[PDB]
């Protein structure tokens, strides 16, 4: 049938390398984007056709308990190793990343609905919010 | 409180590139990494975390009518201006992307469940599935 209406996800992807690289995509996205999954919302009347695509990684899981210290690999961001450590500072979980960088950590708390995250490294310090879904 | 169970979803991001940059990601890593979004799922049991986080990018919209010529920027991939015209073969959509390089196009189709997409550019041919949601 003609119609596409819905929502699509992507469960085979074939030979993207060598449409990418026949577009002259650069290696370090060529890298990225291969293993990413899409999804497609098709909205469909008649002749006309509205399509939103969207691309997404799942990073691996990370489970510890706090308290015990754990091995890390930050394979989402600079593949590294680090010695991590949990502990609960009141109602703030705290993280040490001990490894090469000095400093490395984050701290995780909700205030309200939101989520808040402070990532650090040496003098850097990330923020990130969430809201609950 | 202590509990961070649920689903999060990033409201806001400030200064990733300079945590990225004191992890030494390089620097086409951290250009895609930036316009992304994260998905956080929290399950947590006493002092027993499980995390897994999904990055998300929304490409942009296209939106076309079978048989009106249309310009498209491919930027969600090598970012070049095409004249894209669509028409049905059957029930198969059917798309020429005249531009720079020749032989560009894609092909899309339903057959059971599946949506079935076909991108040519030059000699490579990458074929993707996508089941219904």
């Amino acid at each position: 049938t003609r119609d596409q209406n819905g929502t699509w996800e992507m469960e085979s992807n074939e030979n993207f390398e060598g449409y990418m690289k026949a577009l002259d995509i650069d290696f370090c996205t060529r890298k990225i984007a291969v293993r990413c999954t899409q999804t497609k919302v098709i909205d469909q009347d008649g002749d006309n056709f509205k399509d939103k695509t969207t691309s997404t990684h799942r990073n691996y899981d990370v489970d510890f308990t706090v308290g015990v210290e754990f091995d890390e690999y930050t394979k989402s961001l600079d593949n590294r190793h680090v010695k991590a450590l949990v502990t609960w500072e009141g109602d703030v979980l705290v993280c040490v990343q001990k490894g090469e960088k000095e400093n490395r950590g984050w701290k995780k708390w909700i205030e309200g609905d939101k989520l808040y995250l402070e990532l650090t490294c040496g003098d850097q310090v990330c923020r990130q919010v969430f809201k609950k879904k």
